[PDB]
């Protein structure tokens, strides 16, 4: 299983944030440009298994971009945030990191889990 | 008064997020480059007056960057998030937009206020 | 001005939580009795001025009850929480305490403000 | 497994809220009495298995009380909230209900999960 996980929750409607596109990036330590690692689409439970392998999960700065505008558009409603990018520092690669997103049309929140 | 306002709250300590650098950008819709509009620092109450003028507040996509790593570093602690960017769409410029940040070392939240 | 303030934000719609009933209680330190101090109704800005006088703001355990179920029902929608009570300790009676509620139908959050 | 689950997260330190006392109550349909159903303590993952049996999970109003002040006191710190109660309505007894607590010394939040 992936050492990096997520969970998207639609807190306006009280259901998982299903079928949301998420793109995972890692900061290039040489040039400070962003490199794309992979993309995923959350399942029915708002989760996105297999984002990265233990082998590729090296220390660095990572970015998860949630396509929140597109998600809401597919539910027939507008979102204040066209997308959400969460940028976080990974230093100890043996810990598990859970990076969730609690979302409404006009709010969001996240926290570090394990 | 600026039609765009913020408020940074340190929810780990229950005090305002004072002396945090905030940078406001707007997307260039012809290119797709972000250009800096204003750089501010939050005051004792965690607020940042004068982010934009009414004249300069036009429809578009805006980004508020909060220098969360630098803020926490100055209090002698680390943050999971090196910075936080909140990206939002503005279509109606006759409304006030309040874009706060509630912050701990390991979580953050925002919402659209008036 | 009241040393205790609040602010209710409907984070599902990005608007103030107007016309919500809020009841303030203080714990009777001898019995297990909550005494009702004041009842209020949030204004168009989602606020409720005059919750308590400085003279009446003594050390103790306070409770603010927000009628969330009634609020949503008047909006024609259900809420997971029939009401919300926030219980808090006042020790230093010379500071300002702001005790807001950020609400959707399926979530809420609060924090200590000034 | 219990059809009601919880998860306490210490979002100040980015760790699970382990060893926190949790008491589950249900409102009496006839009297207005709250009755204790289960008392538990969170495990090292901040979770509390066995809150209720499937047979005992009937429609009604439930209340989860989290002993937040005692949690922080064991850690040598004060909390603004001496305890937190979340009151919620169970209408559909076939669903799973997850009722977490995201907590700092001066904030908390919850949402309805499944």
């Amino acid at each position: 299983l992936s050492p990096l996980s997520t969970h998207v929750l639609n807190i306006a409607q009280g259901v998982p944030g299903a079928n949301m596109t998420i793109v995972l990036h890692r900061l290039d330590p040489v040039s400070s440009a962003w490199n794309i690692l992979t993309t995923g689409i959350t399942n029915d439970d708002g989760r996105c298994p297999g984002l990265i392998t233990k082998e590729n999960f090296i220390a660095g700065v990572y970015k998860m971009r949630f396509e929140t505008g597109k998600y809401w558009d597919a539910l027939g409603e507008t979102c204040f945030y066209p997308y959400v990018e969460i940028v976080f520092t990974i230093t100890n690669t043996s810990q598990h990191y859970h990076v969730p997103l609690l979302l409404s049309r006009f709010s969001y929140s996240t926290y570090r889990g394990s």
